[PDB]
RNA sequence: GGGGGCCACUAGGGACAGGAUGUUUUAGAGCUAGAAAUAGCAAGUUAAAAUAAGGCUAGUCCGUUAUCAACUUGAAAAAGUG
DNA sequence: CAATACCAAACCTGTCCCTGTGGCCCCA
DNA sequence: TTTGGTATTG
């Protein structure tokens, strides 16, 4: 008994089928367990496992980190309170107690209900004096009087609990404090550089213009209009644009070659690049520019002069409050006079988006502005209010979403000011000033992680001493060096060849020397007199490195031909091979360090090698400039302070893939030279890295094998590189294979054919914004778009093309997108790529050139520079540009077309290879006489296009919406096609079986599947035999008279084992919304003592799994015991408690005399069978999902495919004629559905509405009726009910809101395939 | 030629350090007429605390990813059963 | 009960690591 | 988005 297995791996399904020699699917009698009269059941060996999508760990990580942030903010507040404790107890012994219980109702409060002062008079007086906390903050910053210690604490705690961001390094307010001075300084340095061309900035109000709340380009345009004869793209205009945050191009200002694109948000290296060109005199000007940028950015936040207060942030918040009060008074009076009938709706109705809903309801600032703008325009005297509205500065709150701009240095400034003011009166404030400042300023460094003590699987921090870590002892306790080192080392891999040696930093001088020599050793050259191309000698390589690679960042073939061959070897003409255009490798770190230290002989001396290797290591291993300085301190005696200061600023990222002990460590026994020594000089062999480590005449290979040195199935799958969903699918696939082998008497299959399925608007908006602002285009200003709109392909392409045709240098129209074309760069007949990377928006595809290849040479000549512009704006990826410009490189060769066609059939994804390797190592385990693996089971891998084209060519159509059978059918067809293909052409095994002339292969791989067809009309016409056999063995592979009927019969089988994977629900406890208080037991307490009737809380908890409880409950005021059998849902939160002791939990819920052995655990999707084969699945403890599949006959499936328009003229006509001849199928299909629905679905209202809808549109075209019949199957689909639409009628989901019936139905436990069952008659309980 | 190093580019994962909102209860004395409903007016911008219940291992740590049909034997971890 | 309509926590900064696809150079 | 919880309405 022989057989093969077909598998179909997806993100939510694994289809499986077993085939025999005749491509038939067996059927067995499987034993049935339980308490029913059923002792066995007949099963076809075909089916599909279904499961919910596997989830990433991202949301869990975000929740975890936010948890930690909340804990540590609470800890900051606790630190501050511990500092204040004794003196606050002297002032008010219950202040912090009233603060802690501020949330409680007065009934539960143990102290007075007024927090700050404990009596109503002082509280109302405070609130009248300081209506916002920022009033108190400004008062405590400015005033000189001794203040109440409680108000001091309130200010400092408001600053610490909400402390602003840490994106800016260093300190703030360094001079500056105004824009006018820095604009004046920029004008002064400009006039210093251009005495002949000065700028008259007199009468120019830079403060208002550059601090005005307008777009950067608009403030640019304003300031430039203020200066006549100076344009926006001149030098001064570009400096002001750089200050405003734009990306100006300084190339045209200095007649440059290198594109001097500068954005102050790579800028250090970009500016050093540009500064290399015009070195002296031009650095201080850009210094002034960046300073002006900082001033404008701060003016965005501080909207009050900084000379009347040391609390400009609090003063700006008070400005917000005062303008809010004034504008609210004016708006109230205006509405009272002009539209008095609307006043109530605006100022009393929380449901509307007026001021009532704005302050008390749920309306946002945006919703309120939208609600009130029409009212403002309809009235008189609202022009200034509309100005403040369109600038988003009307009736502003102080606690808003845009406060994220506030850096922590400003809050720290106000905190330090208050501490300086009040430490004169409180000695403990003087002694703890820096402590409180540190509380505000201290972050745990990202390279340190959780400050754990051996109970966190996420932590890596090592501590210098065993004691509690505080913000003040962090450096003394935490080993920041070892922690920052472990941060990188636990994530970087080791040398694969030497698994114990760490890999080198990517920018290591040794590593780049290695790469350069390894590329250079394979270069070959020819001249006239030479008989044969020769390698470069060690001397020639050293000369090229010392002359070209050590004097230019990049070395072109031009530089190699001219600066070496002509100058040294005196070769007027030389032909170079092994390199094209320029060398890929380069000694970048060499030149970085040459610019920083300016001592070339130091860099060339090998004595300093180690030192240099360490420095780079430091610069790569750490990012904190202070730790970099501490590590480089041991070299402070070797470099001038300028060089050291320039060095500690230079940092590197990334790691190599080989170790230092591999490059320049291990040596060959006889030659005594390392790998790098071989790369530099190796006589006339010039062996490269692969050859060097694979040469048996050398000791490197055996040392690698000697140095080279257990995981479970789940561990191995979890460590794969892929999405977690497909990994869940892979694990389920392996489990299915194991169970299927057990079904076949432990016999291993002949073959296993596997196929793996092919696997945001904010990112599109970000791409388009960055590309357009890098492009300097006004199309975004003239055409506003929302992120959702970018889900349209043509509009996204329009904005990615700056509103132009791509094949012609002409304007495009948004309104005319329905008339334009979306073309494939490389034609889809070669590369089945439908992504934005291979698609393009043009006016007409005809303008691409010929449709049989890449865009023509003419279109390339015309459009290449526009394409490069779109590429630099990152509106085009490099691959898209290269496929567009392929024509200038020869276009598509015949080899390229052959490779594209082979790609469509031969799977080369790595994840599929890993699935194949797992299954292959699981099936084949024995070794032969030569100790080579015995391949009993051939693991074949196919691409979906094979079986797709098979279905379409032999009318084995699939319709996904009818049911889930198509997964199992795909697995079956995979098994059949794969086995038949490798039987017909065994030589293709190396292509399709895991383990170990362009026109010819094009034709071959195009016609690989023709052996299934009887006649093949490939342009002329040819025909094939009825029986297809192997050429050598003479064995039969395909009988076109009998085997196609076998496939039809297999696909028509109604009994297919569809199994929905039962899963305990995990995740959050309940819905996240904190609901207001309500008289309902559905509310869940947010804290142990917070009675939800008083404090509100959560509802809508998730049921981890239900439990069948058979027990008794008290009834009536008599508490009389009454036997019950019902479904109790255990919420996720309750699950641990319920599992620690189920009897105590159930008795706590009210059940008595619980029959402990009759407790049945029922996870989600638990299957129940009732009457007439009707099946339900457990959606919850109180709701059910549809549990039955509609096995629609194959004739109706193919009719629905063809009629709905889901080729040759004669064949299209034959299919249309078949559709019209079998129009009655329509009614028949309806009938089928109806019967199914009346037997299983039981939705009388929905079914009647659907029948009326079908009888309403009987005059509609057949195609439309068919594609609506496709929608109809949502009523009958397995799983959760859902709403659908028949033409323009909407059918709402009929839900199953009661689970009482399944308590007497038959519970079905299914193995992973569903072949093994256990059926429990629940009627026999209770 | 499965594989490997490099260069240019873009998809799929993982971890950590932080920010600004949101929500919830309470505090911010509403007034006047009315028995009451209710009417007329005034006011509104702020703060505290919580932000998965909580856990022990008590850390300025952990608490939403992964994994799970049933049954026998097992404390589990496991194997085994048609 | 049965049916119906409504509801659902979101945004952002920075540091770093990895594998993967895919055009090119060189090899095993 | 999809889909299970919730309060209303009979
Ligand atoms: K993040
Ligand atoms: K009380
Ligand atoms: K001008
Ligand atoms: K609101
Ligand atoms: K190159
Ligand atoms: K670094
Ligand atoms: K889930
Ligand atoms: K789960
Ligand atoms: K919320
Ligand atoms: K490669
Ligand atoms: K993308
Ligand atoms: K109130
Ligand atoms: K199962
Ligand atoms: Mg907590
Ligand atoms: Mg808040």
């Amino acid at each position: 008994k022989k057989y093969s297995i077909g598998l179909a791996i997806g993100t939510n399904s694994v289809g499986w089928a077993v085939i025999t020699d005749e491509y038939k699917v067996p059927s067995k009698k499987f034993k049935v367990l339980g308490n029913t009269d059923r002792h066995s059941i007949k099963k076809n060996l075909i089916g599909a496992l279904l499961f919910d999508s596997g989830e990433t760990a991202e949301a869990t990580r975000l929740k975890r980190t936010a948890r930690r942030r909340y804990t540590r903010r609470k800890n900051r507040i606790c630190y501050l309170q511990e500092i204040f404790s004794n003196e606050m107890a002297k002032v008010d012994d219950s202040f912090f107690h009233r603060l802690e219980e501020s949330f409680l109702v007065e009934e539960d409060k143990k102290h007075e209900r007024h927090p700050i002062f404990g009596n109503i008079v002082d509280e109302v007086a405070y609130h009248e004096k300081y209506p916002t906390i920022y009033h108190l903050r400004k008062k405590l910053v400015d005033s000189t009087d001794k203040a109440d210690l409680r108000l001091i604490y309130l200010a400092l705690a408001h600053m610490i609990k909400f402390r602003g961001h840490f994106l800016i390094e260093g300190d703030l307010n360094p001079d500056n404090s105004d824009v006018d001075k820095l604009f004046i300084q920029l004008v002064q340095t400009y006039n210093q550089l251009f005495e002949e061309n000065p700028i008259n900035a007199s009468g120019v109000d830079a403060k208002a213009i550059l601090s005005a709340r307008l777009s950067k380009s608009r403030r640019l345009e304003n300031l430039i209009a203020q200066l006549p004869g100076e344009k926006k793209n001149g030098l001064f205009g570009n400096l002001i644009a750089l200050s405003l945050g734009l990306t100006p191009n300084f190339k045209s200002n200095f007649d440059l070659a290198e594109d001097a694109k500068l954005q102050l948000s790579t800028y250090d290296d970009d500016l050093d690049n540009l500064l290399a060109q015009i070195g002296d005199q031009y650095a201080d000007l850009f210094l002034a520019a960046k300073n002006l940028s900082d001033a404008i950015l701060l003016s965005d936040i501080l909207r009050v002069n900084t000379e009347i207060t040391k609390a400009p942030l609090s003063a700006s918040m008070i400005k917000r409050y005062d303008e809010h009060h004034q504008d609210l008074t004016l708006l109230k009076a205006l509405v009272r006079q002009q539209l008095p009938e609307k006043y109530k709706e605006i100022f009393f109705d929380q449901s509307k988006n007026g001021y009532a809903g704005y302050i008390d309801g749920g309306a946002s600032q945006e919703e309120f502005y939208k609600f009130i703008k029409p009212i403002l325009e309809k009235m008189d005297g609202t022009e200034e209010l509309l100005v403040k509205l369109n600038r988003e500065d009307l009736l502003r709150k102080q606690r808003t979403f845009d406060n994220g701009s506030i850096p922590h240095q400003i809050h720290l400034g106000e905190l330090h000011a208050i501490l300086r003011r009040q430490e004169d009166f409180y000695p403990f404030l003087k002694d703890n000033r820096e402590k409180i400042e540190k509380i505000l300023t201290f972050r745990i460094p990202y390279y340190v992680g959780p400050l754990a003590r051996g109970n966190s699987r996420f932590a890596w921090m090592t501590r210098k001493s065993e004691e509690t870590i505080t913000p003040w002892n962090f450096e003394e306790v935490v080993d920041k060096g070892a922690s920052a080192q472990s941060f990188i080392e636990r994530m970087t891999n080791f040398d694969k060849n030497l698994p114990n040696e760490k890999v080198l930093p990517k920018h290591s001088l040794l590593y780049e020397y290695f790469t350069v020599y390894n590329e250079l050793t394979k270069v070959k050259y020819v001249t006239e007199g030479m008989r044969k191309p020769a390698f470069l000698s060690g001397e020639q390589k050293k000369a090229i490195v010392d002359l070209l690679f050590k004097t230019n960042r990049k070395v072109t073939v031009k530089q190699l031909k001219e600066d070496y061959f002509k100058k040294i070897e005196c070769f007027d003409s030389v032909e170079i091979s092994g390199v094209e255009d320029r060398f890929n490798a380069s000694l970048g770190t060499y030149h970085d360090l040459l610019k920083i230290i300016k001592d070339k002989d130091f860099l060339d001396n090998e004595e300093n090698e180690d030192i240099l290797e360490d420095i780079v290591l430091t610069l790569t291993l750490f990012e904190d400039r202070e730790m970099i300085e501490e590590r480089l301190k041991t070299y402070a005696h070797l470099f001038d302070d300028k060089v050291m200061k320039q060095l500690k600023r230079r940092r590197y990222t990334g790691w190599g893939r080989l170790s230092r002990k591999l490059i320049n460590g291990i040596r060959d026994k006889q030659s005594g030279k390392t790998i790098l020594d071989f790369l530099k000089s190796d006589g006339f062999a010039n062996r490269n890295f692969m050859q060097l480590i694979h040469d048996d005449s050398l000791t490197f290979k055996e040392d690698i094998q000697k140095a080279q040195v257990g995981d479970s199935l789940h561990e191995h799958i979890a460590n794969l590189a892929g999405s977690p969903a497909i990994k869940k699918g892979i694990l389920q696939t392996v489990k299915v294979v194991d169970e299927l082998v057990k079904v076949m008497g432990r016999h291993k299959p002949e073959n296993i054919v596997i196929e793996m399925a092919r696997e945001n608007s904010r990112e599109r908006m970000k791409r388009i914004e960055e590309g357009i602002k890098e492009l300097g285009s006004q199309i975004l200003k003239e055409h506003p778009v929302e992120n959702t709109q970018l889900q349209n392909e043509k509009l996204y392409l329009y904005y990615l093309q700056n509103g132009r045709d791509m094949y012609v240098d002409q304007e495009l129209d948004i309104n005319r997108l329905s008339d334009y074309d979306v073309d494939a760069i490389v034609p889809q007949s070669f590369l089945k790529d439908d992504s934005i990377d291979n698609k393009v928006l043009t006016r007409s595809d005809k303008n691409r050139g010929k449709s049989d290849n890449v865009p023509s040479e003419e279109v390339v000549k015309k459009m290449k520079n526009y394409w490069r512009q779109l590429l630099n704006a990152k509106l085009i990826t490099q691959r898209k540009f290269d496929n567009l410009t392929k024509a200038e490189r020869g276009g598509l060769s015949e080899l390229d077309k052959a490779g594209f066609i082979k790609r469509q059939l031969v799977e080369t994804r790595q994840i599929t290879k890993h699935v194949a390797q797992i299954l292959d190592s699981r099936m084949n385990t024995k070794y032969d006489e030569n100790d080579k693996l015995i391949r009993e089971v051939k693991v074949i891998t196919l691409k979906s296009k094979l079986v797709s084209d098979f279905r379409k060519d032999f009318q084995f159509y699939k319709v996904r919406e009818i049911n889930n059978y198509h997964h199992a059918h795909d697995a079956y067809l995979n098994a059949v096609v794969g086995t038949a293909l490798i039987k017909k052409y065994p030589k293709l095994e190396s292509e399709f079986v895991y383990g170990d002339k362009a026109t010819a292969k094009y034709f071959f791989y195009s016609n690989i599947m023709n052996f299934f067809k009887t006649e093949i009309t490939l342009a002329e016409i040819r025909k094939r035999p009825l029986i297809e056999t192997n050429g050598e063995t003479g064995e039969i592979v395909w009988d076109k008279g009998r085997d196609f009927a076998t496939v039809r019969k297999v696909l028509s089988m109604p009994q297919v084992n569809i199994v929905k994977k039962t899963e305990v629900q995990t995740g959050g406890f309940s819905k996240e919304s904190i609901l207001p208080k309500r008289n309902s037991d559905k509310l869940i307490a947010r804290k142990k003592d917070w009675d939800p009737k008083k404090y509100g809380g959560f509802d809508s908890p998730t049921v981890a799994y239900s439990v069948l409880v058979v027990a008794k409950v008290e009834k009536g005021k008599s508490k009389k015991l009454k036997s019950v059998k019902e479904l109790l849902g255990i919420t996720i939160m309750e699950r641990s408690s319920f599992e620690k002791n189920p009897i105590d939990f159930l008795e706590a819920k009210g059940y008595k005399e619980v029959k402990k052995d009759l407790i049945i655990k029922l996870p989600k999707y638990s299957l129940f069978e009732l009457e007439n084969g009707r099946k339900r699945m457990l959606a919850s403890a109180g709701e059910l999902q549809k549990g039955n599949e509609l096995a629609l006959p194959s004739k109706y499936v193919n009719f629905l495919y063809l009629a709905s328009h889901y080729g040759s003229p004669e064949d299209n006509e034959q299919k249309q004629l078949f559709v019209e001849q079998h129009k009655h199928y329509l009614d028949e299909i309806i009938e089928q559905i109806s019967e199914f629905s009346k037997r299983v679905i039981l939705a009388d209202a929905n079914l009647d509405k659907v029948l009326s809808a079908y009888n309403k549109h009987r005059d509609k075209p057949i195609r439309e009726q068919a594609e609506n019949i496709i929608h109809l199957f949502t009523l009958t689909n397995l799983g959760a009910p859902a709403a659908f639409k028949y033409f323009d009628t909407t059918i709402d989901r009929k839900r199953y809101t009661s689970t009482k019936e399944v308590l007497d139905a038959t519970l079905i436990h299914q193995s992973i395939t569903g072949l093994y069952e256990t059926r429990i008659d629940l009627s026999q309980l209770g």
